[PDB]
């Protein structure tokens, strides 16, 4: 826990410096309402279970930014490929997910400092 990793002095992580896996739970959230309507998004997102795909997403973001979470789902690179996904799209889901920062009360950097780990993921994410 983070009170554990600072007795051992570990950095504080982007996760425990947001508030951890409950301010994880509510950006989630707010992200994906913000991703279903907008309308050059929600398709995408066709038949899906959401309810699933939020606890996936959860344990993602929790994963990369530092947290213990275990990430339970399948590779970025196998669950997005072929889906016509391309930059613009990519770009408009970090814009949705900044906005969910943004609007949850973390600082312009921090939000900043998250993108610079989400960005790199379009190379698995897109196929344009
Ligand atoms: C920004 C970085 C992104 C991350 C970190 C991310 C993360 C994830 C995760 C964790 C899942 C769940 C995988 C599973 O079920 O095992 C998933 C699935 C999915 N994502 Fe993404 N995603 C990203 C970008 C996008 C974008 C840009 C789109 C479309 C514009 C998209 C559309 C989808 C769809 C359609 C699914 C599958 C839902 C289903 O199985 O029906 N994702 N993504
Ligand atoms: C992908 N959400």
């Amino acid at each position: 826990g983070l009170l554990s990793r600072l007795r051992k002095r570990e950095p504080i992580s982007i996760y425990d410096k947001i508030g951890g896996h409950e301010a994880i739970e509510v950006v989630v959230e707010d992200f994906y309402v913000r991703v279903l309507a907008d309308d050059q998004l929600s398709a995408f997102f066709s038949g899906t279970n959401m309810s699933r795909l939020k606890g996936k997403q959860v344990e993602f973001f929790a994963a990369a930014l530092g947290g213990p979470e275990p990430y339970t789902g399948a590779p970025m690179k196998q669950v997005h490929q072929g889906r016509g996904i391309t930059m613009h799209h990519f770009s408009l889901v970090a814009g949705h997910l900044a906005d969910a920062l943004t609007a949850a009360g973390v600082p312009s950097e921090t939000i900043t400092e998250i993108l610079g780990v989400i960005a790199p993921l379009a190379v698995d994410v897109t196929s344009g």
